[PDB]
């Protein structure tokens, strides 16, 4: 209804990436709800339009998938509701309360995009017989399209989070879905209680959890960042459950199982996390099948924990040793600043893939 | 009468590197390598396949040092290596039309190979003096070279290889009376003490570290059998490749570690654990010496990147990852900034999947030279 028009015009611009601090400014005093609406009222159609065109580019066998054409329904309408906002007043706070609630119906519509996108792979698996595992087409493509969909969601959260008037709010101390002051243990901890208490229910059995600090420049000092604490606690519940399913495994006994290790380091500029198990471990040739979108979890808890890594300038990173066991390291970058989305763009670059 | 490969000369070596250029390098497994000793009949077969095999070699990566930009190629050093090169493959061109059958053909063979390693023995650090020559009058930094790089990383890879080759004809069929090594077949220890192998790269890389510093950290090695518990871990390997890398690896480690810890006596030791799998021989070594940001973890493995005790030269640390990279294994790097650092050997556990890894003169390395 315009779409075409509206992908085509959106898709030409660059997604403008923010840091952490930027966006901390967004949900300060410096900063105002007019301010949000103006930046998101352009960025939003940008970043929808750029991952549409992408979208497109698909073999025409995942494309007629009814779960694909149901996202990229989804996808259309989100673009056109934003659509009636581009000419409206930013100093009318009805714009402001009505652009507010086109974000949550937005958010609503998308909350299950990352099954369903997945559905549309497997009704693709079932339907013309080729593994996605080894289609490297999908698997660039799902990459792209989740780190998007990730960027997409941390824009509204910030917006809706901020500007509800939220009557009583969850974290009170966030600004909208950001800890300015995040304990990075206590996210390990509620991580591992999480891990353990499904752990618990399956095996009867869970490793103990042991955690190090080394705050490099102030030995004594309980290690913080500036981080959104759900990236962090989905990449640490994902880390924790497959450490412990390995650990259990591997194990004949779950009389004494060896402990996961977790080390937390503050350098200058990276917060590095390492979880350590002694479970059995995987063989080189194997690790990069891990990261493989529907390999053998529902098929993208470790891939997704790895784009929540890299999106803020982070990584996440396996290195195994078979017949041993297995350490996986978050890196974060430790300074606010540093902290700057990394966002696929549509370019002469990704269509060569497709 | 005056056929292509017949009375070679200086004057043709374009022409030599032309026709052997067409052909792909033969890979060997370490099993095939294990196989070509096993008799004395295998000496005629060896000479056959190394007077084709090694001009092959030679030619493929003469026409990439040819592909270097002009004010890389031009440098004394990069000649006198292009020079070395070109003489070794007019040396083996002799041997296309001798008797396989003469056992005087064998042995003046042989006598080639000794005088060809022994002319390329300063090749790697002739190479990369051509680089800095290049570096120094320029100021380009070569690090961030993205042609230069490639080249080298393939440079090196060739260079093991055909160091590979001639180490095993001239190692098994050169009849030294009481061997050095005599279980050992060539450069190929088919009895690999793993944990010996690391411990005689520490005491070098110890021996080094007490020269220039007061104090070097302790050894710590465990061993996981994971099939057998109770057994020492051996496996089919090159150990001299694998002794570069562990004493690379340790000359870092102890450099970290005494960089981080400046005026102790008493240091956090380096530990080892060597684990092995089904698939994977795994060689961890671990240090508490302070670590390296992610963002520059890539610089450490770039060519002439330094931050002269265990300084670098530019080169250990990637040649390091090609030795192991050249029986299909991998050497990565995994930092902890503010904490310490570990890197992980991993090796073929078995000689039938350990197969050279070689580079190819084809279209696509032909792209990667061009503007
Ligand atoms: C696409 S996904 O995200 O949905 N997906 C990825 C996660 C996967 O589950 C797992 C879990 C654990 C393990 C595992 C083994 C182990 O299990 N070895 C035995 C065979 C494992 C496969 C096997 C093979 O594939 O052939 C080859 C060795 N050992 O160490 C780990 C390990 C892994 C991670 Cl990632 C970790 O963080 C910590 C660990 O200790 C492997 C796989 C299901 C789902
Ligand atoms: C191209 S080469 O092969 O010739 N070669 C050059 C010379 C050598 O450099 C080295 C050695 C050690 C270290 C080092 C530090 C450290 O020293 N941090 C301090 C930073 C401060 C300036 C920083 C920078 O900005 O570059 C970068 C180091 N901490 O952990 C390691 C470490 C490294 C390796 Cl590889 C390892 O195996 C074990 C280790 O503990 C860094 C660099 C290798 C690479």
């Amino acid at each position: 209804a315009g779409a075409p028009k509206y992908i085509e015009h959106f898709s030409k611009f660059s997604p403008s990436p923010l840091s952490m601090k930027q966006f901390l400014d967004f949900g300060s005093s410096n900063a105002c709800e007019k301010t949000s609406f103006t930046f998101l009222r352009q960025e939003l159609p940008v970043r929808l339009a750029n991952i549409m065109k992408e979208i497109n580019l698909l073999p025409d066998r995942v494309l007629s998938t009814p779960s694909v054409q149901l996202v990229q329904s989804w996808y259309v309408q989100s673009l056109l509701d934003i659509m009636e906002f581009l000419d409206k007043d930013p100093e009318d706070h009805r714009t402001l309360s009505q652009f507010t609630d086109a974000l949550v119906t937005i958010r609503n519509r998308h909350n299950d995009v990352v099954p369903t996108m997945a559905q549309g792979v497997l009704e693709y698996k079932d339907t013309y017989g080729d593994d996605p595992v080894s289609n490297q087409n999908i698997q660039y493509f799902l990459d792209r399209f989740y780190l998007s969909r990730i960027s997409i969601r941390m824009l509204i959260n910030q917006h809706t989070l901020i500007f509800d008037g939220s009557t009583n709010p969850a974290h009170p101390k966030h600004i909208g879905s950001i800890d300015p002051n995040c304990n990075v243990s206590e996210v390990v901890k509620d991580a591992y209680d999480m891990a353990k208490l499904l752990c618990d229910k399956y095996y009867m059995a869970s490793p103990d959890l042991e955690i190090q600090e080394i705050n490099a420049a102030n030995s004594k000092q309980p290690i913080h960042m500036v981080y959104v604490p759900s990236h962090l606690y989905h990449m640490l519940f994902e880390l924790f459950k497959n450490a412990m399913r390995a650990t259990v495994e591997s194990h004949e006994s779950s009389l004494i199982l060896p402990p996961i290790k977790v080390m937390v380091a503050l350098g200058e500029e990276d917060l590095s996390i390492k979880m350590s198990d002694r479970g059995g471990g995987v063989p080189l040739r194997k690790i990069e099948r891990l990261f493989s979108y529907m390999y053998s979890g529902f098929g993208y808890g470790l891939p997704i924990s790895r784009l929540y890594a890299k999106y803020f300038q982070g990584d996440l990173q396996l290195f195994s040793m078979e017949g041993f066991g297995t350490d996986a390291v978050i890196y974060l970058k430790a300074l606010s600043t540093d902290s700057v989305e990394r966002l696929p763009v549509y370019n002469k670059s990704a269509w060569r893939h497709y």
